[PDB]
């Protein structure tokens, strides 16, 4: 559909990626999300390289287990930090087809992904709302 | 965990529910989400009664099928309005246990739910961030 790429969609809204360190306490991750509540995925870096991600729904799931014992495999929090809960990063590039990015979002059940260069570094951001904007504000045919 | 109820969490952030009508075009639903980008679930009312909901991830899925033919059962959009895509509403009440509300979010894969009174009318709102705030900003033990 119109051969759009990530580069065409990732600047449609001004988003700032939320990036933490591996030893960042989960409470501070929550503080970061509450300050920028559009945030849907937290990233974890080490020496400016992308090393994990924490989707808000993953944090919600981790939280339900820790506080209520709810299982939607899950293990006990000890340090209560980013490295205990981060998942392997799912990311896009500037030249990535918009359709591959939407597929990734859906398959991984996330709504925000980082855009990375070829050395694992964050150069931009993409969310579901940008994709929606592109698709429904642009020409249907 | 601390016997919290929806009433204790649903005012921790100032949220305004996003509410559309059944004949509201999907493009206008997108415009409403872009104006208040914290929004994670759109509600559909008729005569001030709650009749459906559209989670943003449901809209993303509907969009991938319509524009790219991506199947994560799904049918062709004709009117392209709220009533063609709305799902049966999942909701809470003020006296609902916080833990039942988190379970609902997780089981239905949504992050925003309306709080309704006993006659199907919207009296407040709840999102995942409020639950996170409550759990991690309050006393752990």
């Amino acid at each position: 559909h119109h051969h759009m790429k990530v580069k065409d969609v990732c600047k449609l809204i001004s988003l700032k990626p939320t990036v933490v360190e591996e030893d960042t306490p989960i409470e501070e991750i929550v503080d970061r999300i509450l300050e920028d509540p559009v945030t849907r995925t937290v990233y974890v870096a080490r020496d400016n390289k992308l090393v994990g991600m924490i989707p808000v729904m993953h944090l919600l799931k981790v939280s339900g287990f820790h506080f209520f014992g709810f299982i939607p495999s899950m293990k006990r929090l000890i340090a209560k930090n980013a490295s205990e809960i981060m998942l392997d990063p799912v990311y896009v590039h500037m030249d990535t087809p918009l359709e591959e990015a939407l597929k990734l979002m859906i398959d991984n059940n996330i709504q925000e992904m980082p855009v990375v260069d070829e050395k694992g570094e964050i150069v931009g951001d993409l969310n579901s709302l940008e994709i929606l904007l592109a698709l429904w504000k642009g020409r249907e045919k």
